[PDB]
């Protein structure tokens, strides 16, 4: 089978939106758009998941030393060798307030990443070959009604309308597919930032599609 | 479906063993052990791979920024929550010469790992317990035909025969389940170093057997 | 008896406000507020003062190494388990201009401070429990007479003003009790900065009332 | 009340020592030494408990961040000023196999330390003075039963006998008090490295001899 | 022979510009301006060419750990001993957006890069002298279709157009020659950034003078 | 003989004006204020000079090492010990444009300075006390006709005329003489930075009797 | 032309050995085995000298920041793209006493360079492929007049000598070619460390046969 | 007046020795050597006294920040120009047991010393050139009658015999003046560490002909 390794934050990890925030537990693995990719592309792929909650690109996270994408992605990639295609979908999180990062510091992250994939070949000790990377936009984020999230988030809305734009041209630049999630979902979860069931459904029927042309 | 996070080195990820030392390939998925303990234990269970090459217990290694166990499993376990289960068979690389590690210096980096499983209840925002641990020392090494695996291992074989003493004691202090690899196979792999077809059948029967007994 | 650990700064110590700034003594055990409280509360609890002067939530200060409280509290914990609860008022030195933080920046620093207590449970080698965790906004500062301090706080007052509502906006999503003690004292010390007799008095017979209600 | 602030590790913690190693809980506060201590020299005095289980006079440990017991004694003593003396009983865990330390290494542990006290006076804006400082040394350790805290402990019992020749030896150089713990007491405890409750209270009684000479 | 080491970026490695952005390949050696130089020099002299793309004069890029020209030059420099003059031409990857440096911040990066050249003298166990230097502003950047490019670049057509004056500042303090490439050429390349043939060629012959005048 | 540190930058060290900027030469020893100091004292007192030029307070200068006050001042003290008094000048070089300090930036880097000689007592291994301290406010600077040091003082005369406010409220609250050299002399160098010979005298004149009246 | 990096130490820079220890001047271009190669290898090819004196393989100098092969090579190899062949000859710096490595920690050493020109392909921006590698075993070193010599090379002689042994066996576990230069030469210069003109020629010859086999 | 700075430890800062140990106090200004140079030369002198008890050549002290010579030196160098000579006598510290350093590591640190003088012209911003340097070998150690101090110079007379050796060695190499002072003293200090009356005059009377010698 080929082999595609989802590299995410929450919304690849399957977190279910809240009215309290958090808080909460995953997507059973057949909703998560992650299984949903899986069911579409069929049995002759192997879809990897790894999806970490609040995940930024390559910033450091004050309050969680677990959070840097790109301090966790090359030892990622080297365990799962052979691999046939890396989709990466983050961004979100580096659009907290806190962190004053512009789109284009976002996607600065985004090619730190993308340069790990393309980079890959070999893992630890093998004769295998980097994968290919999908680099994905995340859909603008919606208003948030729990007041924590609306502190953390300032200003986030706003930034994430600009990830399509500028991970279109770092993919261009770096002659890598990309696909924006923003057009075929909204954010539709009760708490402004994640999934329904039907924006999992919706965006793994899109990323198989996507899937299967680049392969 | 119960849920088991592999979490390993080379031996977990599957490396076949040749003659020429490296490069090499993985072993087919219902081959290597952790394809096997999914197969016997069959769809109640659930294995995850996270076997990543020359890996060790919490010491970075001068030679690849990617193979600190310690500073990847916190991400990793909140990654794969929910959890019922981690089985971590690391040490092997702690035994490399150039580390001049004792096996108390392993069992002490195997300590911060188990630590790292008993405190990862919750995740980035759940409701999830934590999972149980069973702590595996891997079996003695063997002779080893490659000149360059002799000598980055010198001393190793010694050093491989006492962890099951250190383990299985650090398991009793911290109160938590402990395996040993060595008990049901030898290292049969043409290298010294890595597993036969059949070692890998062996250890996967071995552990569904302490998996159900421990879930 | 329960132990009540009262993590904090000046205002947890007793500093005592003086015309001329600094220097100046501690309040004697039966006023300052931890001493009241633990008069109010009686034998049946333990409380065991952590009041640093100068102590932020989880930012170094480049004039004094002793001061970030995050980088402190952990091993603060593990010493005194076993403990029921931790009362934790900080963020009045972070409002301090060289900072240059916004309230959401500290409430950031206080949860830290909050999942370290709620991460707490086992210290270092026992069967304790996690204490249960209060958050407690400092009440808004007041207009100061000494010109260094005018210039260390400046734009100070408004931040503290912010603390409450972000703070409650924090302990309601982390499902955690929180507490004003901006709802039963003003700033009175004539520096604008420090507590009186009295607001010690207040504040010490209202957390009894507090601790009462969660323990 | 005269102010005696209680540097240590698990002795001053109140380990109970265990067949099994570990967990465990705390000796009650009126039968661990500090209680006794407390007890004894009665109204006139207070006597504030900062204990740290496995903690080390000045060396990280690389299992537990918490552990180096100079990077925390800044911030304590100015945190409990006022204060008239400083109990300093540290080293034990310095002698775990893995810090490869000499006693002599111990003992420059120990000066660290002591020169934060001496050098404590204003702490953080306030009048007070410096404490005075009692350099302790530790009874020598025992066999221990535990197949654990044998390898971690491995050659201690050797070091541990060295401490009070070394520590005596510094703190004439220094000119500070010194007070051997094993001129009163042996460890006798079962696991042959924390106190019973009759060790508890032979130092309590003994400490508080010392104090009065002192203060 | 005398000899003339050329440290710089992309400009002096020669990157041939392209309307795609990136990848692309080297001027030929008789076309980039080092070649240029050395012909029209002739056999007196002797041309190193050390251009890196994306270098920057003293700051680290978080996409690229190559980058730092102050990082390098001084191992470059006792590298090529005997040396009679160096020419440096960098500043153009310092006003990329992300690095947010104001022209003096980037003349203060080329101020520590004269002084290693300035302090070089004997470098590793010689009896040779210290080169000469020669600062060499870069031409202001021009407009850049591809929007890659433009991103990163934002704001440095503005910063790139003072560097004439803050270099020239910067060598005149300094009591050493100056040159500004923008006096001769325009960047003409049809990406906005790099240099076409007859840039290349110009470029080449107005160093040429530069040199003999000073060698 | 009383024993005087004068801690410096350039202003202390006695740099001579000069219209092309650099590189200067020392004024004479008994020409710089440092000097005249010393006469007017008298032969039963002795001026140690440490000025070192460009220092600042306790930050960091990119272009060279040396530069860090509050680096250097503690083991200063330690080999200049016995001292009756410390007159510190510093604060010109952190209104440089590039490091981005506003006025109370430079007080608190002051304030540093001020702590470690109120806590130098004793030094290594002595009996000796704390010198005092003696804060000094630099002269606000001039216009500069070297296009160089226009650059990187820019912004910088608006700074210098804060610093006698700001470090006159540090002085009142830490309770440490204070004097501003503005009050006796202007900046009259013909760089708009540095002292002429006039501007030496003047200032060693009014620092002696400063001096008398504190000791 | 066929591009040649060569990287090494003060053996490829061309020291020339003299009685005195040090200081010293470079062999002249057609004498030092660099030149020799180019030489013999003719117009076809191109030789690049990237030799710095007292260069180690991965091993910061305390004496000497820049000297870790390791830091620079990755920004050596972008900056001279396109490249056909690296020739690597380090490890006798690495032999000084006061580095404590044995021959596996050097051999480790080189392979972290060999993996730096393995992953070069591409560079900043180019499509240019990795060049081939060949790793080269200095010959031997011998006994040494100068007292300072014989101090930082005890030991050194001995390691040396093992260094083809285990320089072969990482070379065939890489799958890369491998050279030994002490098959042609001994250490001949009158220091017992650097190479006479003799030496020289013979491996400038015994290396061009080596380049025409792969290229 | 020629300028000579005098670079060392507690043998230059003038440390009286005393059987208890410490603490002590400095020797009178014309008995310390530093002063008796002074009388000796006369008035075409000028010594600077820059002696740090305790202070190493170039290892950092675990008990104390400030003590690392390297660290020091450059900043005092560019702080006392104009200079005509540095004598710099070190070496003894670093014999302290809980360094583990030979008598190569202590020249190393020497070297780096030596190095720092010899790139010292210009300093910041002057023309004045560097001084000339003179390494000097402490006495031997002797015998020591304080508990604490044959604890922490345990080896140490062994390798202060050896400075003189390796320091000559390293001077040679290096082409510098050299000179021991155990060729005109022994330590006769009754702490077994520190110069007599006798001692400071007999070495500052030789010093006097070294530095004519030299100047």
């Amino acid at each position: 089978a080929k082999r595609i390794l989802c590299f995410g934050d929450s919304l690849t990890w399957g977190w279910v939106p809240v009215e309290d925030g958090a808080p909460t537990e995953r997507f059973a693995p057949d909703v998560r758009w992650t299984g949903v990719l899986a069911q579409q592309l069929g049995a002759d792929f192997e879809v990897i998941e790894e999806g970490l909650s609040a995940r930024t690109t390559n910033i450091d996270d004050p309050t969680d030393p677990r959070l840097n994408g790109a301090s966790y992605l090359p030892s990622c990639l080297a365990t799962h060798l052979p691999l046939d295609l890396v989709i990466i979908m983050l961004g979100t999180n580096d659009t907290k307030a806190y962190f004053r990062r512009t789109p284009l510091d976002i996607a600065l992250g985004m090619s730190v990443l993308v340069t790990q994939v393309l980079t890959s070949a070999g893992g630890v000790g093998t004769t295998y070959p980097a994968p290919k990377v999908l680099v994905v936009s995340p859909p603008p984020l919606a208003p948030m009604p729990h007041p924590w999230f609306q502190l953390i988030f300032e200003g986030g809305e706003q930034k994430t309308t600009e990830l399509a734009r500028v991970y279109s041209a770092l993919a261009s630049f770096m002659k890598v597919p990309f696909f924006d999630a923003g057009s075929v979902i909204s954010t539709d979860g009760v708490d402004g930032i994640h999934f329904t069931e039907a924006n999992n459904r919706d965006l793994g029927v899109a990323l198989a599609e996507q899937v299967r042309s680049l392969l």
